């Protein structure tokens, strides 16, 4: 890379890895639209396997950006509308509290207090129906945001129903394949296992556990090269050849709700650029990010603003990811690590890198 990028990235990430005891990390910087890659440490400590540009990391909640874009693509196809009642796609959801809860509410965590986690006990499809039928909202729809896998996870599952495709098949054919993300997986194939890093949680090697709506909410694994391509795609949607995917990307960066200085998209979250760094850094801490907050509707939603800091943090038990980009500046970063280390440290590092390059 140019020495400036090298210097900026190494000066920032070296101390981060040391301070957070991260076993392995991959970073991509997208600069003037071109990617530059950096790798450190171990994908598998026991087998002494280094992180490379081919290493697969669990993205955790960064998966929600793919779910958001896939939903966007289904909207662009005319298959679903965000204004549709949830019950249009799940007629068995007959309980009265669902009246007035739309696909938009599910997608944006504003249905009225759906919980962060789908309960462990929920396995089967019937367990899932029973859970949603019995769930009681704390709030009216479209009044409070509570970040929730059970919310966007259900959005993802319903969004693909008119296609008739499984969620995984729709994601592969409609998003991964057209974008040439050929090393991005909801389920890691046996051929690619040699590249799948272990995550580390309290010193133990772990991978994501199966759970209901896992694919839709936290289940994607990818390499640093494919994630750099994902950023490039989201930086410049209008360069994508497939028309509905182009639009779906745009729709995912539209601003539907505001809380504080953040705006909620489909999967992506956005702030006006230039941002206050304390506001994105402190705001990324789960103490704020996972809290119940009143939202103001953006009526109608503001189409993707290029002068934005667009980002998403993601974690699984053993991994911590972060992606951020600024469309106006052709600038972005992906940070993939095999330890779930605190969000503010990720954002602080990303800001220091992008601020220096901007
Ligand atoms: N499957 S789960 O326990 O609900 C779960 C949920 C998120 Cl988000 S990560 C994770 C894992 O297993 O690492």
């Amino acid at each position: 890379a140019p020495q400036q990028i090298n210097d900026i990235v190494h000066r920032t990430i070296t101390p981060l890895i040391e301070q957070q005891k991260i076993p392995g990390m991959a970073v991509a910087v997208i600069y003037q639209g071109k990617p530059y890659y950096f790798t450190w440490g171990y994908a598998d400590i026991a087998k002494k396997q280094p992180v490379t540009q081919q290493t697969l990391f669990e993205l955790g909640s960064v998966s929600k950006t793919f779910t958001g874009v896939l939903g966007g693509d289904a909207i662009a196809r005319g298959e679903i509308k965000l204004s549709d009642p949830t019950t249009k796609y799940w007629p068995e959801l007959t309980a009265k509290q669902w009246n007035g809860i739309t696909l938009l509410h599910l997608a944006t965590y504003t249905a009225g207090g759906l919980p962060l986690q789908v309960p462990d006990e929920v396995k089967s499809s019937s367990d899932l129906l029973r859970f949603y039928q019995n769930w009681q909202p704390a709030w009216a729809p479209g009044t409070q945001r509570l970040y929730a896998n059970s919310s966007i996870g259900l959005f993802g599952a319903l969004a693909v129903k008119p296609s008739g495709l499984s969620f995984e098949q729709a994601m592969q054919t409609r998003v991964f394949q057209p974008l040439k993300l050929n090393h991005t997986w909801i389920n890691v194939p046996p051929a690619e296992e040699k590249n799948y890093a272990w995550g580390y949680r309290e010193g133990k090697a772990v991978h994501v556990s199966p759970g209901a709506l896992d694919a839709e909410a936290y289940g994607v694994k990818s390499t640093i090269e494919d994630m750099a391509r994902w950023v490039q795609s989201n930086l410049k949607p209008l360069d994508i050849n497939e028309k509905t995917l182009q639009q779906g990307i745009q729709l995912a960066q539209s601003r539907y709700w505001q809380t504080g200085d953040m705006y909620q998209g489909l999967g992506w979250e956005m702030l006006d650029w230039p941002v206050n760094p304390d506001s994105i850094i402190n705001g990324s801490d789960n103490k704020i990010a996972l809290a119940a907050r009143p939202v103001k509707a953006i009526t109608p939603p503001t189409p993707a603003v290029r002068a934005s800091w667009v980002h998403k943090t993601g974690a699984t038990g053993g991994f911590g990811s972060y992606v951020a980009f600024i469309p106006e500046k052709e600038l972005g970063i992906v940070m993939l690590a095999n330890k779930n280390y605190p969000n503010p440290a990720r954002v602080d590092a990303a800001w220091q890198i992008l601020n220096a390059l901007q």
